[PDB]
């Protein structure tokens, strides 16, 4: 389970705070070990 999480976002748009770069977390905190 790699990254590439389209991520949600919405505070501003699909980025809210910079391509939801902040939400990027998902990646190794969504694919990391808990698995999808």
């Amino acid at each position: 389970y790699p990254a590439k999480p389209e991520a949600p976002g919405e505070d501003a748009s699909p980025e809210e705070l910079s391509r939801y770069y902040a939400s990027l977390r998902h990646y190794l905190n969504l694919v990391t070990r808990q698995r999808y």
